[PDB]
């Protein structure tokens, strides 16, 4: 029961920190501290990236 990972769910996220039970898109801003955990993957699009 999220005993195992954090129960954010989403948003704050680290992969080096907070982890992401679900939701591995963890982008942060240009500056590195709105790290937030979004469901969206990598592939902005299909299978461009």
């Amino acid at each position: 029961g999220k005993k195992k990972c954090i129960a954010k769910d989403y948003g704050r996220c680290k992969w080096g920190g907070t982890p992401c039970c679900r939701g591995r898109g963890c982008i942060c801003s240009i500056m590195g501290t709105n790290c937030e955990c979004k469901p969206r993957l990598i592939m902005e699009g299909l299978g461009l990236a």
